[PDB]
């Protein structure tokens, strides 16, 4: 059940969603990030330390944007067998935590692109239950002890909406 503080760090951010680790981190999926800008959140690049590992991106901003925010945990995916809540948020507001059991970490073939992440099983479309186009960025979590834990971004999802697939970082 993740908290209203948590779901606050998830940002509309390019053609989906990004997540504040902290004050000055964010992460989002590559594919969605804004090409040709001088500026992300007002900040110029200049300001700003990129780093990217295929699909997942992050952005260390040198001015706190989100100061009201802790740091939290993040990690380069999950254990196999791992139930994360997808934060999904859409643009009339609706929250949609997601339940998933994440499966192994690998390189997958999408849309003729080998990405590095790491495939879950939701617990789809039929019963409107699944991601959609525009939910990319959106972050994969689960607590641990009184550790709440980010581990990748949203990607990608089959057909059926009952396989997703988010972006570890490297
Ligand atoms: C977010 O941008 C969007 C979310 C998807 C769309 C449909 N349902 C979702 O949850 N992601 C994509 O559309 C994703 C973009 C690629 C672009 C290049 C790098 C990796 C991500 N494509 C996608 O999900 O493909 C959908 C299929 C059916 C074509 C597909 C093919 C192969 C594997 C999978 Cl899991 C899906």
């Amino acid at each position: 059940h993740a908290p209203p503080t948590l779901w606050s760090r998830v940002t509309k951010f390019g053609s989906g969603w990004g997540f504040w680790v902290s004050p000055t981190v964010f992460i989002t999926t590559t594919h969605v990030v804004p090409t040709g800008v001088k500026e992300f959140f007002g900040e110029p690049l200049s300001s700003i330390a990129i780093h990217q590992a295929g699909e997942f991106t992050q952005f260390r901003f040198s001015k706190k944007m989100r100061p009201d925010l802790t740091g939290m945990v993040l990690e380069e995916g999950c254990p196999e067998g791992t139930v994360c809540s997808v934060l999904i948020k859409r643009d009339s507001g609706e929250l949609l935590p997601l339940a998933v059991r994440m499966g192994a970490i690998a390189s997958m073939r999408i849309q003729g692109r080998l990405v590095h992440g790491q495939s879950g099983m939701l617990l789809a479309k039929g019963m409107d239950l699944g991601t959609i186009p525009g939910d990319c960025g959106a972050p994969y979590v689960h607590k641990r002890g009184n550790d709440w834990v980010v581990c990748g971004v949203h990607a990608a999802a089959t057909k059926s909406g009952n396989t997703v697939v988010c972006a570890v970082q490297a």
